[PDB]
């Protein structure tokens, strides 16, 4: 059972107001046929337009909420809404567009999906709360057939052009008019009681309902993300590399060792309380400090309450607390914190549920909304590079580095050596990479890098 069988049953109750008299007994085979499509018994990689929940989760980057609301049905104009906030009006002659014929509307759909998805995924997955008109309107902008490759590259074809009779991926589809071999999933098939708004509003207060198609498309995809990533967590699913994943992760490890090593040297804490990932390793293995670990998985729903993490059914005020990607409601004053900023715009960070975001880097992690009040007892950690390694070149060109934040023996004694200048510029690069990826660094208010210069005597 790799793909969804076309002979699987489809509950049609959600479709009977737009489609009166719809048979209660219905398969994907008959539904696809009713949508105007013909599969012709094809063993060419596209077995079903509809996919399983497991296949949807593996392709979460391809999710596009899609809803159709009749304005006035081949006689009436339809309002097409996408979770990108777009609203197109198609006439059969929250960005709102006036009524236009299908032949131009379809050109807009290809442009929009291609610009949204080219850097996220090899496909589109239409996430639906199916009532009828979205499924019947698909014949006006979708073409299906065997799996194909792009005319200009080796990626799979996601668009077709009737003008040139050719196929293209999301990167080479300028001027293409048809969505080719899209996927889709109906959230109503998962077994919900009540309408979309009642189920969405149980977990999310950020998305409202103006009553436009895009508000529904947004609520649909948000509810799907809550079911698949907030209340159900699968950290075994691996996602492909689509950007700077490897560099961001390497940078995170470099920054962690640096910031923690310098806090232990500056304030000489006797104990460090490492709260977070149960698979954590000591980031500063040579530090003298008593290292104590506390297990707390990444919270995907609401941020951890510090009152529950610290409750003993043990002296957290002694030494320092390390919360590296451990999202709590209010950090204690003696803390070193890395907190992912859910507001960040990137190909890795997808929109989420209740203000949160879906950070996808090797694994998918729904992160609770960034909250500035979490850090009231702390301050923003400033950039600095620290090194006690010998000043020795070994082995790229050079311009002399002058910086007040290069905390080294060579800078203390006047001129920064070539080694520490190379290492400083590489560390600053990793630092900017981690910050731009969305991570934010916070530290206890007494943290002062002036205390690092005396470690050179
Ligand atoms: C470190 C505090 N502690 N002791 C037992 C269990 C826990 C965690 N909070 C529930
Ligand atoms: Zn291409
Ligand atoms: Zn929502
Ligand atoms: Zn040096």
């Amino acid at each position: 059972p790799t793909h969804l069988s076309v002979d699987t049953k489809f509950k049609t109750e959600g479709l009977c107001v737009d489609i009166p008299g719809i048979p209660k007994d219905m398969t994907y085979r008959r539904l696809i046929s009713m949508m105007g499509f013909k599969m012709n018994y094809q063993v060419n990689g596209y077995p079903n337009m509809f996919i399983t929940r497991e296949e949807a989760i593996r392709h979460v980057r391809a999710w596009i909420g899609f809803d159709v609301e009749g304005c006035h049905g081949t006689n009436l104009p339809l309002q097409l809404g996408f979770s990108t906030g777009v609203n197109l009006v198609a006439v059969p002659t929250p960005l709102m567009y006036k009524g236009l014929p299908w032949n131009v509307v379809r050109i807009k759909i290809v442009q929009m999906l291609s610009d949204t998805l080219k850097n996220l995924s090899d496909r589109v997955v239409f996430v639906l709360w199916a009532h009828g008109f979205e499924l019947t309107s698909m014949k006006y902008f979708v073409k299906i057939g065997p799996e194909r490759t792009c005319c200009l590259c080796d990626r799979r074809a996601t668009c077709f052009s009737t003008a040139s009779d050719t196929y293209a991926c999301w990167h080479h589809s300028i001027g293409f008019d048809y969505v080719y071999n899209p996927f889709m999933i109906d959230v109503q098939q998962w077994g919900f009681t009540g309408n979309l708004q009642s189920n969405h509003d149980l977990y999310c207060q950020v998305h409202g309902n103006a009553h436009v198609a895009s508000c529904d498309a947004i609520m649909t995809r948000c509810l799907a993300v809550h079911e698949c990533f907030v209340k159900r967590v699968d950290w075994t699913i691996e996602y492909p590399i689509i950007g700077d994943e490897l560099k961001i992760n390497a940078a995170c490890r470099k920054v962690q060792h640096m910031v923690v090593k310098a806090a232990l040297l500056a304030d000489k804490f006797p104990v460090l309380h490492d709260i977070g990932n149960p698979k954590a390793i000591k980031c500063v293995p040579q530090a003298d400090v008593e290292w104590k670990f506390y297990d707390a998985q990444p919270c995907s729903d609401k941020a951890y309450k510090i009152e529950e993490l610290f409750y003993s059914y043990d002296k957290f005020t002694d030494g320092v607390c390390l919360f590296w990607n451990c999202n709590v409601d209010r950090y204690p004053a003696n803390s070193i914190v890395c907190r992912f900023d859910t507001r960040v715009l990137s190909n890795l960070n997808l929109p989420g549920c209740d203000g949160g975001s879906l950070y996808v880097n090797k694994h998918a992690f729904h992160t609770p909304a960034f909250d500035k009040s979490a850090f009231v007892n702390l301050k923003q950690l400033p950039f600095f590079y620290y090194s006690d390694s010998p000043c020795e070149s070994h082995g790229i060109d050079y311009v002399p580095l002058k910086s007040a934040t290069c905390i080294t023996r060579c800078n203390l004694g006047g001129a920064v050596c070539r080694h520490h200048a190379n290492e400083y510029r590489l560390y600053l690069d990793a630092y900017n990479m981690m910050i731009s990826a969305g991570f934010s660094l916070w530290v206890y208010k007494q943290f002062d890098t002036y205390n690092l210069w005396n470690t050179f005597t």
